[PDB]
């Protein structure tokens, strides 16, 4: 039992810039203001508070190590790459593409140190250096194609990992389950294809982006049958999500035999999230990832590693956050001072609309072996 | 056609202090930030956007007057007002009684003065000086009962202003209706058993307060049936509203045919906000504002007043209320630059769980004489 | 009589970035910052106190023009003009030439309503409608020189307000005393032939720009004496800056015999500023402004129009700002709560050092026909 | 040898509220402001930047240990500490004595922190474990007299680590240099009579607190001698500093014997700060800290720790602790990127007042036996 927690500096310097979603816009009317929705102080809260609550103590701290251009091309191509240089190469940086991915002056060391962080924690685990762990990494990924930059990813951070996990550590199967609010677009596309790598994503139906995750999105070739979506309707909460685990996602999981699970760990489904509509709290995730640890136990010997994806909440997101890290370490040492406010406002029963969305994927497991 | 519109510097100077919602608290290990939650930059910056979009030069400005003990007393209690002076008073302010509630050093007049906005255009459209208005206040009101402030409400802006156009102006039916996503429990409390002001609330179901807002809640004795609550499911969008609108809503102004229709507009159920789980857009505010305007033409001349109750996006909240405003003004040049964004993640169609909800009320309309 | 006041709410969304001074860079490891140093909030609290305060009362709101290509042609050459239009376009904006002068996107707009707030006081007050005014406008004008933009400033506002005094109006003799603690090298520039726009900088020596501001730059040819530098060393006071005003800067404008006087009105020479090393007290400025518009009242009919240019403290700025407006509206209704604090600090006897630095402008007088 | 280095999160949350300085106050139309002077940021980006610039990999990073109440009684009283205890259950803390001195809610945590790590790194530098080291500690003690909290301090840390290495590790005499901008009345009011801690404060001559850091100010009884006030004028730079430290700080140090010098870092002498006026340079405390470090290698084994202090200029804060910091570790790998800016402005040649300042110093150092 050792957990490896990745954190650097520079995740918390990421330059979102002067605007809200896309830049400041005088003609729009979009006036500037210092926090963009996706500002890194909402990451670094989660760590400030990992190391303030003690959870530290119970922790081995890992180093990130910058993600080579070898490293970055198992997930992506060689022209987005050259891209991320150029726009990096910039005196402000600049959008990376889709108009609301900055990137900073020197943003694509950031991005390396990102990717980094869930390789280095990927190999320490793979080796049982580590028996888990958490990648508190920023910038994200999940939204990040082969070919592109989208959604504030800069390079698929999962993706370099389970690359990696495949090509040096020669693991046969790998899985990634990600629980960000928005569709794993980016994860999808780039293990479309292939059936070494299961891709899970469990998101809010159409939220980002707006034409992706229906449960007929599958894959193709060898890979037909190693993508699964779970679309959920909007105001889901811890009901429907646990459900969705019970259901679809460890038995998914259970099926496959992986090697190493890759949580695409995001907290954007969180209850006071700007960017989706759903009603997870801590103790939702907190449950998530209980389940999602004892599966692996049961199956890839322990071996799991967290990656923060998303998740906008600078006031609630730590608590989300702090409450998997415990689930890790096992030292439950604070509350979730929000639960008592919270937990009235709902998500706690089942609808008939949330289960029918859960059940439309079961049949689909079969097709897993 | 003049149509009032009512801001104040010290609106944007409420001080809510250092935490997220409640205080920053170390034991807790609730980081201090800069931004609460309900910090007035937003609401500044709908106002900004009002003066630079150039619909301010459609609209008459109307200066904010402080309201006086005697106005606060027609809606409050007598302990109340001395409760908020002895906050007030104090060398850095603080907390009104609910623990997320925060008044600065002399809040109180900023208090008064958005009582006193609401009261002052109330006046202004009753004679007939104006058409209509839209008073951008801050502290908000709603949840403010007759012996307390709560959820970041000190005095109910628009419960004095109902009390000012009974007693003052002689008006024996008024109409408040709240579209606040989080229920109007203060000023249900207020009207409660007094049948000459119609209190509706539209709202997410149980966001907050925590226990109320149910249907079942209809006033009493000469009151009872003149207090409409329409809780709606989290996920409602800009459908369910609108059916909201066209069902319950506004089939209840007609039945009432109140003399003054005062809107507390919030802008807390859009798309973005962090404090509820609500869908509606611009354009749903805009097609709200539009059925609500019209239909006080057809039973009130017109005097329909808006004040302003929460909302808790920067980002978002601008557009959402320069679009009612653009309602009032009849000039509409600016787009919502959110509108393809947002328009692609739904609430766009009526869901059957949303159309019971509203259906839940349709029958408490004949009890409206 | 009736005193002019010129704010615009685009004033306050000039977009700084994110860096500090320059850019944000990550391999010079220049941490982003929400706040560059230049960041509009510092003059919009100094626009909110005056409204907050009732300085407002006693003044007539005058609405920003935007300056057209005409009015910026009698300051600035066709090809800056024609810069500014190419940079405006770019879709972040971006740094205009030296590295220090970031424009928003669309921002020659705001450089436009910023000169053309300037010049529409000065029409207000030379044709009599206003006895003498104030243009609260951002950004800053006094470094642009005739082909450049330079140190936050795209237009020389004081030059466009002066070149239309002159060309427009049919003034023969203006006057632009810079009292921003930085030398005014843009206004000494545009000027430097001409002896029609006298032009006196008291600054900080060799504070910004490095290399300029001594006293033996004084014009040339028809212009030769009619430019003044006041170079002052750091660590001065209200005493250097009342002596200067008395020995220096008040004997040069009865010489003269000014039609009209601009102030530049920086508070930069502020005790609390980070851009410079002075130490003048908001007593300081306003026993300044009192100086010099009792000067104006005995030479030039009362036409004086003050135009901000720096200033870097948002805490004390404003109490700066507000001195001089009272000195204007002869409403003297609220204190400076930092008097007691600061007075404690000196500045307040004059130095030999400092006395040598002034009388070395004295014998320049007299070349002043 | 090895250089130790503490920082820790909580040094990051202290609360400094939404005043300025003092609280915000409406009545006084002080608006309330995100950053107070002194938010915890400016010392978190010296952190931040000691561990983006690789200068960590150089360090020996040490956890800070709470003080103990009888490490704190070894400086200060025990009514002082009981007062401390009572303030800090406040729910929101408040003001701890003198109206500019904020305790935020558990924060005597947070004091007990900022003294423990000076008493830590003194420890492990003192017994042989360390040569030397930083504690980049917040809040600050310096203006913290025996009974007292004043000035941002709390507890008076570099005097509860001197008491620590008088009375625990049993050393005769121990050397405080503050070269903080504000006079180190705290620590000359706590060894004031006493000869074994001898205290050296270099300052901007009545800066704060207005009425102390005279000449004639040297303690009393057997300690007269043993303080050493050096005052120096406004706009005082590198050349005056460098002066003082070769002609009476160096000198007194010599003189003393001291078996530790602890070092009061402020940062708030330089260049851009807004709470003072002085014209140091990061190149200038780069040549301090080298002086001084030399200084202790040839007098007290090398045995010097460095121990935060002031410092308000997040943006340039942080190169002037990054400076002292390559001079501990010998490491001088990146350049501050405002050396040629602040170059230009001047402090490099000695004034004559600036020599005169220093010169009465001169004599005291005789009675330094
Ligand atoms: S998390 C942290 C934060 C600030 C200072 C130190 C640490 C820390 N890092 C790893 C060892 C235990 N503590
Ligand atoms: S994920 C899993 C995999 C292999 C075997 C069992 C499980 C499991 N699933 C649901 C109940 C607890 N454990
Ligand atoms: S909304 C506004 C904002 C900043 C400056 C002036 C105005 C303004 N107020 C009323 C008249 C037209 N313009
Ligand atoms: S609110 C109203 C009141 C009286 C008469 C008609 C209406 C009305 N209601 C729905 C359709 C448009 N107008
Ligand atoms: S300065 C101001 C600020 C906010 C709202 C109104 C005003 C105002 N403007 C001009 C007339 C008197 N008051
Ligand atoms: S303009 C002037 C210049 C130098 C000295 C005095 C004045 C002056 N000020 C006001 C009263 C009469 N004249
Ligand atoms: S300074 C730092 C900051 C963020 C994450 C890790 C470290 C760090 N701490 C001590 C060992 C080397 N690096
Ligand atoms: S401690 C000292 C004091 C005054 C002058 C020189 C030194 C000194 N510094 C380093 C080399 C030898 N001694
Ligand atoms: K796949
Ligand atoms: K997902
Ligand atoms: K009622
Ligand atoms: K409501
Ligand atoms: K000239
Ligand atoms: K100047
Ligand atoms: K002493
Ligand atoms: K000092
Ligand atoms: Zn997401
Ligand atoms: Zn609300
Ligand atoms: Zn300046
Ligand atoms: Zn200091």
């Amino acid at each position: 039992h050792a957990i490896g927690y990745v954190w650097n500096t520079l995740y918390g310097w990421v330059d979102t810039g002067t605007g809200s979603l896309a830049a400041a816009n005088l003609t729009a009317r979009m006036q500037p203001i210092s926090h963009h929705l996706a500002h890194p102080d909402t990451k670094r809260r989660f760590h400030e508070l990992v190391c303030a609550s003690g959870q530290i103590e119970h922790l081995t701290p890992i180093a990130a190590v910058a993600a080579t251009d070898a490293d970055i091309l198992r997930a992506h191509s060689a022209a987005h790459l050259e891209n991320m240089k150029r726009v990096s190469n910039l005196p402000t940086g600049g959008d990376t593409g889709d108009g609301i991915t900055m990137m900073g002056n020197g943003g694509l060391e950031i991005a390396r140190l990102s990717a980094g962080g869930a390789v280095e924690l990927t190999r320490r685990v793979a080796t049982g250096e580590l028996s888990a762990g958490y990648a508190l990494v920023n910038p994200p990924g999940h939204h990040a194609p082969h070919n592109a930059a989208m959604g504030f990813c800069i390079f698929n951070n999962t993706s370099v990992a389970a690359g990696y996990a495949r090509a040096v550590l020669g693991m046969e199967r790998v899985a990634i389950l990600d629980w960000d609010v928005h569709h794993g677009n980016g994860t999808q596309d780039i293990w479309w294809n292939d059936p070494s790598v299961l891709t899970i994503s469990l998101h809010q139906h159409l939220c980002f982006p707006p034409d992706s995750g229906y449960s007929t999105e599958r894959g193709a070739g060898n890979g037909h049958g190693y993508n699964i979506n779970v679309p959920l309707p909007p105001g889901s909460g811890n009901a429907a999500y646990l459900h969705a685990m019970d259901q679809v996602v460890l038995p998914a999981l259970r099926a496959y035999r992986p090697q190493l699970i890759i949580v695409g760990s995001g907290f954007d489904a969180s209850m006071l999230d700007p960017l989706a509509r759903m009603m997870v709290t801590a103790d939702g995730f907190r449950q998530m990832a209980r389940r999602t640890i004892d599966c692996a136990a049961d199956i890839c010997d322990g071996r799991i590693v967290f990656v923060q994806e998303g998740g906008y909440s600078p006031h609630y997101l730590p608590f989300c956050g702090l409450a998997v890290i415990e689930e890790l370490t096992g030292v439950r040492s604070l509350p979730d001072p929000y639960h008592e406010f919270l937990a009235g406002m709902g998500g706690n029963t089942l609808l008939d609309a949330e289960r029918a969305a859960i059940e439309e994927i079961v049949p689909l497991l079969a097709d897993i072996r």
